[PDB]
């Protein structure tokens, strides 16, 4: 089997991407944020505290003939950005792009933090990291990908995120029309439950490539590219008037600037992030200070290859016995 679904940016800055997912019988379609940095499939639901729902589509298990309470099971998650949600668990049929899993754990939110309530366009999360990070207790549950894997033509999914445009998530096959050149594969460590890999270095604009190992994770649910402070300072030093602002919470730059590209290494291959991808617009409406798409990872404890980076590439998440990541230009 295979599945193919279009992913659409929620706003004009590509802060996140939503992908329609069918849950239950008859289908309830919710728009979920596919997140390769976490391992819970959770939804706004009929059980969500009413004051914490503001425009989201909700899953109502009582209206699904295939929904079953997973008795006793609870979940609670906290994310890199301070947001959280918690609740109880149903099993139900879940379909993405034509690919169906029966008996998928659907985590129903009773509580969500303010950042979720405020995002009316995101009806929940579909986690695509390793199932070792799943928060269901007392019985940990599998991700949608882990449940689908055995049925798939190939044990893979691909992320093809658009710049200010829709893209695609594919399950079970590699669309050889979706990328240019070849795919370079690189080793993954699953020791922390993430798609953790080692970049081979970077370049700023037309500058020389610096060979240096940068461990990090490929995280579709993280907007920006977080890299060591040395690398980030080297990038922003090429933009006149850029500075790190403690008041704003990162590097900002004049919105009159033309930003240089950023290149990262994947083995002997190179992925180029155009400068425009690094512009996250005014810090506040009407400001002439713009927020940068490349930020320091110092304090976060890990480097994150978020959407600023992955949207520049066709990315293969290879879930074979020995997982690997693949990157191609597009
Ligand atoms: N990957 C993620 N998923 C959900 C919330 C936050 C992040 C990253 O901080």
């Amino acid at each position: 089997s295979t599945g193919s679904a279009t992913t659409t940016p929620i706003d004009s800055l590509d802060d996140a991407y939503i992908t329609p997912v069918q849950i239950g019988t008859p289908a309830q379609t919710l728009n979920l944020d596919f997140d390769t940095g976490s391992s819970d499939l959770w939804v706004f639901s009929s059980e969500t505290t009413a004051s914490e729902v503001d425009g989201q589509t909700i899953y109502t298990p009582s209206k699904s003939t295939t929904a079953k309470l997973l008795s006793g099971a609870t979940w609670s998650i906290s994310y890199g950005d301070g947001s959280s949600s918690s609740g109880d668990v149903y099993t139900d049929t879940v379909s993405v792009g034509g690919l169906t899993v029966t008996g998928q754990a659907v985590e129903s939110a009773k509580k969500v933090s303010s950042s979720f309530t405020e995002d009316s366009t995101i009806d929940g999360l579909l986690g695509l990291a390793f199932s070792t990070l799943n928060t269901v207790s007392p019985t940990q549950q599998k991700t949608f990908f882990d449940n689908a894997k055995a049925s798939l033509d190939s044990p893979v999914f691909t992320a093809d995120l658009g710049y200010h445009a829709p893209g695609t998530y594919n399950f079970g096959f590699i669309d050889t029309t979706a990328y240019t050149g070849s795919i370079t594969y690189t080793a993954v460590s699953t020791k922390q439950g993430f798609w953790e890999w080692t970049s081979t270095g970077y370049a700023v604009g037309s500058g020389t490539f610096k060979s240096t190992s940068i461990d990090g994770i490929a995280d579709t649910g993280t907007t920006l590219l977080y890299l060591p402070a040395t690398v980030v300072s080297a990038y922003w030093a090429q933009v006149s008037g850029a500075k790190s602002s403690s008041s704003v919470g990162g590097y900002v730059f004049p919105c009159s600037a033309t930003l240089p590209s950023f290149t990262f290494g994947v083995g002997s291959a190179r992925i180029v992030i155009p400068g425009d991808y690094i512009d996250f617009g005014p810090i506040s409406t009407g400001s002439s200070s713009c927020f940068g798409g490349i930020q320091s990872s110092a304090g976060i404890g890990i480097n994150i290859f978020g959407d600023v980076a992955l949207k520049a590439a066709f990315v293969v998440f290879n879930g074979a016995t020995t997982p690997t990541l693949g990157f191609a230009s597009k």
